[PDB]
């Protein structure tokens, strides 16, 4: 995976999560100065780790404010955009249970704020004829019990893509979404003890490759469709779930014997 | 289409479109009391064609007050509800020009405000082990250029569908969707002149059965998913668009020859 | 669920299966003569359970000459077909082992000759402008360990189902297929030693509503796409699974707690 | 897209057709060397254009004893193999016209022809721990009028790559599928009158992207599914059709404002 994008610019939101940085070490691999946007303070180590490579913007999306001062700042110390990587998404979630307010709050991040921050970078991805990746999760395509908010959130997110691809080919942009499952996470890491057999042994049952996820195989999806391989996919869905979403509650193991 | 709800109590939002019209005449041929919820005066009349059987109450389902006092009042003149159809919705959208407060408007309208109508709800469909019939619609199973807003909504309905179902199984609530495509209505009406020919061969090119909806044939469906013939069926999103989601760009006319 | 389909006729392959008879029960009681074709002979003794109601014609419907002398019988005795119902199939499968003979022999019996069946019947269907029901699974939906021939079989059911919706729409033909969960069936009978409760906790932890669906459900489902309420309906696919294909791998439990 | 694929000997079925030249050039280019299986005699003339690293064996892949000598023949040239491309179809289709044997041919080539092609290759696969990719199409995602047999195989192929995602898990193996729109081939390229200009014209009426895919675009999707980049993409189908499956009949052009 040596794709070239040397001089490009690429921006991250919530690339303070594994993924993401695994997202913008790909990205500087492969050339590019990257701008993370995200409201978490982890974000500026991650910075700093690839030094004048990578910037980072505390940035709160849901104020329309801080999304110009992020693009002003972008435009002064790096340059014209060419890719966005719309990652950040809030876990607020507790099915029935969570309120209007926070129906709206999680709505908000997890969506509203990608169009508002494609729409802060538009002018830049149409005079690059820039690309745009999404992220849905096997949540979008499932129900899993008491987890309401963002299973939707990522359906729209879903939606979203495509009316984004429909809307966005007349000025070159293509637009597309990372469906992956069960990823190595930060929670996973402190809830398991940074126990990671055990966590893939627990994650084999709902994946055909019998583990979780790394953060590197999902980036590696993304900046295939970011790059000009994928010159010819848009609004599409590129499942990185080591199987998850072809299987139903019978998992991958025999149900019929269970019968007698 | 002969079922038997007598003295069951349903309610309809958005009752006073011409599906919701349907869907309500639908009920109260079959035996059952309805309850109209809308922001539109027009449900006023629609009620008091069925004299005491069916009962208009204007609401702002954005409002939780509004919510609870809704419920107060069916309580008062119905009774316990067993059946929900969530068929309220607004078209506010713009595609890409829709802004961040349209965007979270019609959100509230079209999705947050079906959780609170359910929760209100709750205890009476739990009580009664009742059904739930959202509404889909084919733009949440493709994209539609100019429409983000709506298209988006509806699928992140079909999301909650699957959601609701899961957790409301255990309660005895099955939670369904119905997903309609180009169906007669007050705005096509308007728009056509009051031509529903003409209309007809328009939509012919997007219909296998060559013409627009009833929307007493959606209604059918509604019922069908509410009454106890569908007593397997939970989680589901029913189509009846008339052979459109079968279809792609090309429709139902050839397009290899075009090549020639 | 009160449908009046006097003086038509319905043709059912594969009525000697429990959904068949309820498919062949649900269409009596609404009116209809029924022709049950089936290599089975057990079906002969439910066609006599309705006297001069359903006919039993015996069939390999992978023999044209077979289906030729069937429908010759069909107009002697019942009369010009309105309904057609393809619910015969094979369960020849045993994954990856199976051979390119059984292959092929699998994909007549539960593809090809639901074609050639739906052809012989064509110019009836066209005249009496019927509908046409074919039955996909779950299975067509998801992959199951060790079972390749019937999950493809039914994928490729439900693309045919709409090919045909799409060729049929011209001369007013309606065509849907249904798709069942696990469904309380003779093998399972058999297999549970006629333990209905039991087979029922098995298949909670794949059906939101907590059993096996009952084949008058299935059949309940079938009815209404044959009747004239399903009116717009075409090309669909409905769903009576219990909530089966709602879920992935976690199936209903929990699956983060899993992880600590 | 410059993967590493030193020594890794690959297989690509059907490779005569610009889809497999493209999916040649690009393994031979990664340093993999190419096994072309193919009916069509053209495939001579592209491996002898890479000299010894790529071979040509004309093989009947509905012929056992044919593929049993294509692989022995693989092993005396250039050894075990890691990867298979399942490119191999007919376009043998007449929609209803077709019959019993004209479905079973095409299924015999487009279908099970894939299981014994890899039957014969499990154990290299397994070995080297590989990877498959087969040939789904829009044609499998929607009904097309007229045709009937390609869109259906490619439709139960979509489930076979499933189900062989599933049970090859075990053994290490990767499967998934790719999905392209319309792509430059030899047919188009003779009813256009090798005009490319006017035949993207035709086509971006069914693509966001304005034009047809070119088979090298559809090769780079091939080839990341094969490299270890997608090491957790199994089961997968990725679209590379320039935006088609997220239309509908209604394209990307408005209709609502027609039916003024």
């Amino acid at each position: 995976m040596n794709i070239d994008l040397k001089g490009k610019v690429a921006v991250v939101s919530g690339g303070a999560t594994l993924i993401g940085k695994a997202v913008v070490q790909a990205l500087v691999s492969a050339g590019a100065h990257v701008a993370i946007l995200d409201i978490d303070a982890k974000g500026k180590a991650i910075a700093e780790s690839f030094n004048h490579d990578v910037m980072f913007i505390q940035t709160d999306l849901t104020s329309d404010a801080a999304i110009q001062q992020a693009v002003a700042d972008i435009h002064q110390h790096l340059g014209e955009v060419s890719y966005l990587v719309n990652l950040a998404c809030t876990y607020l979630d507790d099915g029935f249970k969570s309120s209007r307010q926070d129906w709206l709050q999680a709505l908000d991040i997890n969506l509203v704020s990608t169009v508002e921050l494609s729409r802060a970078l538009y002018n830049d991805l149409k005079k690059q004829q820039g690309s745009i990746v999404n992220f849905t999760s096997i949540s979008a395509k499932v129900a899993q019990t008491g987890r309401w908010l963002y299973p939707v959130s990522k359906a729209a997110i879903r939606q979203l893509t495509q009316s984004m691809a429909m809307d966005f080919a007349a000025d070159g942009i293509r637009v597309n979404s990372v469906s992956p499952g069960w990823t190595w996470s930060r929670v996973i890491a402190e809830v398991s003890g940074n126990n990671r057999e055990k966590a893939d042994s627990v994650a084999a049952d709902y994946h055909l490759l019998g583990r979780l996820g790394h953060p590197e195989e999902v980036a590696n999806v993304v900046l295939f469709l970011l790059s000009s391989a994928a010159s010819f996919v848009t609004g599409a869905d590129y499942a990185v779930d080591g199987g998850y979403s072809v299987m139903g509650p019978e998992g991958l193991q025999p149900a019929i014997p269970r019968l007698a």
